[PDB]
C-alpha cells in the first residue's frame, strides 16, 4: 500500500493521460471525487462521475484522464498486492474488459469515499504501523462493498 | 469471533463470577464499560475501571466478576483465535501472570471503547460477511493500540 490522490486540472500540472497499456502487477482502485474522468479501452470510452470506484486488476490496461468537457478530475487511487482471502471480494462488475465497477447508493456513498479517503491518508502517513492500517482499511472497504450488494 | 456484552448487576441475573481456572483455546479481550470489575489470580486481586481492556491469552486462568463494593460490572468481551500476523500486536503489559493490560489516555479512550463496541455488534450481527468485519475491526483495534503506545 502506497496510495495517493491525483488532482487533474485542465491545462495544469498533471493533466496528462496515464497510459499503461500492459498494466501493472498490482491492483488499483480508483475513486473520482471531483470533475469527470474518462476511462478508455479499445476504442471504447466510459466516463466516471464522483463517487465511482473502479477496479483495475493485474494486467489490465490503464488508460484514463480528464474527459475533454470536464474542468478537472480529482481522484484518489490505491495500488496494492491483495491479501490471500481478499481474492473473493475482488470479482467486480466490469464496463469493458475486466475493469471493475462500483457506484454506491446515495446513503452508502459518503462513507465509502470517506472510508476510501481514510485509506489514502493512512498509507501516505509518516508513521509506524500506518502502512497496515491502510491495508486494514483497504480490507474493511471491500468487505463494505459486499454487505452493500 | 463470537463476541458479546455482559451486564453484571448486583444481586441480578448473571452476577456470578466466571471461573475458568484452566483457560480456553482462544483469546479474550475484556473492556469494562460500567461499574468496577475485579480480576482475581492466585490470591491477588486487580480491579478494573471503565475504559480498561484486558487480554486473556490461551491458557490464562479466567476468574473475575463484580468487585463487592460496585453495584454492577457491564463489560463487552470478545473471544477469538488470532490471525497469523496478529501475534505481534498481542504482547501486552500484564498485571499478574500473563493477563494483558491497556487503559488509553483520555483522548484515545472513547474511540477505543467505540471501536471495541463496533466489534461486538459486527460479531453479533445477523449478516452475511459481518463475522469478518468483526474480525477486521478486532484487527483495526489492536493496530490502534500500537500507534498509541
Amino acid at each position: 500500500l502506497v496510495a495517493g490522490l491525483t488532482p487533474i486540472e485542465a491545462n495544469g500540472y498533471l493533466d496528462f493521460f496515464i497510459d499503461r497499456p500492459l498494466g501493472m502487477k498490482g491492483y488499483i482502485l480508483n475513486l473520482t471525487i471531483r470533475g469527470q474522468g474518462v476511462v478508455k479501452n479499445q476504442g471504447r470510452e466510459f466516463v466516471c462521475r464522483p463517487g465511482d470506484i473502479l477496479l483495475f486488476p493485474p494486467g489490465e490496461i490503464h488508460h484514463y484522464g480528464r474527459h475533454p468537457e470536464a474542468r478537472e478530475w480529482y481522484h484518489q487511487w490505491v495500488y496494492f498486492r491483495p491479501r490471500a482471502y481478499w481474492h473473493e471480494w475482488l470479482n467486480w462488475p466490469s464496463i469493458f474488459a475486466n475493469t471493475g465497477f462500483f457506484r454506491p447508493d446515495e446513503a452508502h456513498q459518503p462513507h465509502f469515499s470517506d472510508l476510501f479517503g481514510q485509506i489514502i491518508n493512512a498509507g501516505q502517513g509518516e508513521g509506524r504501523y500506518s502502512e497496515l492500517l491502510a491495508i486494514n482499511l483497504l480490507e474493511q472497504l471491500l468487505l463494505r462493498r459486499m454487505e452493500a450488494i
